[PDB]
């Protein structure tokens, strides 16, 4: 079991956790190359600091929930992924704020640069990078190599705000992930869902996150927009995190999916 209170593991995550994007003052991103492609103003002046945010899952278990108005019911909304609003507004809502993405969505989904659902609020990519890599080593070999494709996407959409994650982020995450959970974790990054809601803890207030623990509509259609199983469709140790810092009822997570953790600003450590 978790050994620290919940109060200890959000200050723990506070300090511990550098959520912080790419700058154009880190090499080599400051190269005659990538002049003029990264935002040059922070993500911290274009997002919030909001009060209330929802953090909304791709679960299949999203399907038929109707927490349109629920979800909607927030200053932010972060979603992942392709994820899509359209002809699903009554169960994942209306709105996107900050869409989170795998650097393999950017490289190799070709819709990412003809679907419209993209155009929306604030992205953020990511990329996998080797444990304990700095940023001009995993620029050599990232795992998915989206470099020209957000280029691409920035110059079709030069008013987009559109960051990227530094690489360290995600193993300080890890880090924690292991140091409760030990004997369980696996080597691979934290999910982009356990990363969603540590940057939405550094934007908001308040986030509620929904079917990140699986309400009675847990499924097994692993997306809520999945029309059949396929090669997209075929961890405990990060639910339990968030429900050790859950302050929500047990109700809401068997009703609505519903988790409700406090964010980094309101904590006293």
């Amino acid at each position: 079991g978790i050994k620290f209170s919940a109060e200890a593991l959000r200050c723990h995550l506070r300090d511990h956790v550098n959520v912080s994007m790419v700058e154009v003052t880190d090499f080599p991103f400051n190269t005659s190359e990538w002049e003029g492609y990264l935002p040059k103003e922070s993500i911290r002046t274009k997002a919030g600091p909001w009060g209330r945010c929802a953090v909304v899952s791709s679960a299949g278990s999203l399907k038929s929930s109707q927490l349109g108005r629920e979800i909607d019911d927030h200053d932010a909304v972060l979603r992942f992924n392709g994820a899509p609003t359209a002809n699903f507004q009554q169960d994942v809502g209306t709105k996107t704020t900050i869409r989170l993405m795998n650097s393999q969505l950017v490289t190799t989904e070709k819709r990412f640069l003809k679907d419209s659902l993209y155009n929306e609020g604030i992205l953020i990519v990511w990329d996998p990078s080797v444990y304990h890599s700095d940023i001009p080593k995993w620029y050599q070999n990232p795992d998915y190599n989206f470099f020209n494709n957000y280029k691409t996407y920035r110059k079709l959409h030069p008013n987009q705000p559109f960051y990227i994650l530094k690489p360290q982020m995600p193993w300080e995450l890890w880090d924690i992930l292991q140091e409760i959970s030990p004997e369980e974790i696996q080597p691979n990054p934290p999910s982009s869902g356990m990363l969603g809601i540590i940057i939405m803890m550094t934007l908001c207030d308040q986030v509620d996150i929904y079917e990140f623990l699986p309400s009675k509509r847990k499924t097994d259609v692993c997306y809520y927009y999945q029309k059949f199983f396929d090669s997209a469709c075929t961890l405990l140790y990060e639910k339990n995190l968030v429900k050790h810092l859950n302050q929500g009822t047990d109700e809401d997570i068997y009703l609505l999916g519903k988790a409700t953790l406090p964010g980094f600003r309101t904590i006293h450590c």
